[PDB]
């Protein structure tokens, strides 16, 4: 009789649309009883939410049937680009609902993605109706935001110049690029938009003048900052493409694969071996700029 749309927006968060995620959707109406309380409903939703995906799949595969018109078939959803909203990570399913009494429900569980990412989605039990606070009315479209976590870090350093008389200063106008090594070849961090919380890398004959290659310029505080750009675990290099006049190099970036070690202690990004202070979210603060560490010293005296 009546139908509703469930829309998954699968995105990547750091503790962003992710294509190729897969979900199975089961008719869960049999988990419901007539004249259930809202409290009983919330208790049943929490029970399924607190199961692992594997646990919920053992229960659903054995006992329930796929249901709903998904893009991969009955009960089958794959995340893709949505031209209608120009956003990635989108999958829509049409399901049979009862907007007047809680008698229809769907259990949605992520399965293996299409052939550095924590897939943290939970089993999601959608019990209709879902009442719109704003309007009173039952919702006709449910938007779900299953959680995926990408691990990224935020390298920066300060460029200082040292005079032969031992005076020193922050250097403005040094131009850097970032490269990594793959099969004995340099790939440079490009200007392409991030997809799946992952960067694009280009081979170039001339990184300084190649518009594809992202450049990072030292500012009036000496700061060379990735800024909005981030990197995942591994080893990278800031390469000086144009030195500051009078102070005319690869600076190694070592990114650990986790914020904390087995004992809870911070694992630092190392800049040419120096531990780099960092906050969650990666913003270089005014206090960090005052500190001006880690510092790379460029010598005037040839
Ligand atoms: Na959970
Ligand atoms: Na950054
Ligand atoms: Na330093």
């Amino acid at each position: 009789d009546q139908t509703a749309e469930i829309v998954i927006h699968k995105r990547i968060y750091r503790d962003s649309g992710l294509n190729g995620a897969n979900f199975e959707v089961y008719d869960a109406s049999s988990l419901l009883k007539p004249n259930m309380t809202p409290e009983a409903i919330r208790a049943l939703v929490d029970r399924y939410q607190n199961m692992t995906r594997k646990q919920a799949l053992k229960f659903a595969r054995a006992n329930l049937k796929l249901a709903g018109q998904g893009n991969k078939g009955i009960g089958l959803m794959n995340t893709k680009n949505d031209p209608t909203l120009g956003e990635d990570g989108i999958s829509r399913i049409t399901v049979s609902v009862d907007q007047q009494a809680p008698t229809k429900a769907y259990l949605m569980i992520e399965v293996a993605p299409d052939p550095d990412l924590e897939r943290k989605s939970s089993p999601m039990l959608v019990v209709f109706p879902v009442t719109d606070p704003i309007s009173g009315n039952p919702l006709q479209t449910i938007h779900l935001y299953p959680k995926n976590v990408g691990y990224v870090r935020d390298p920066y350093f300060f460029k200082f110049g040292v005079h032969p008389d031992g005076t020193s200063k922050r250097l403005a106008g040094a131009i850097f690029a970032i490269y990594r090594i793959e099969n004995g070849k340099k790939l440079y961090l490009d200007m392409s938009p991030v997809t799946d919380l992952r960067n694009k890398w280009v081979s170039t004959t001339d990184p300084l003048h190649d518009d594809r290659v992202n450049k990072f310029v030292s500012d009036q505080d000496g700061l060379v900052n990735t800024g909005e750009r981030f990197l995942p675990a591994g080893e990278y290099f800031f390469e000086e493409l144009q030195g500051v006049p009078g102070y005319e190099r690869a600076i190694k970036i070592e990114i650990p694969d986790s914020w904390e070690d087995e004992d809870g202690n911070r694992r630092f990004v190392l800049i040419d071996g120096q531990p780099m202070q960092e906050n969650f979210g990666g913003v270089v603060t005014p206090e960090m700029i005052s500190s001006g560490y880690p510092r790379v010293y460029n010598y005037a005296d040839k």
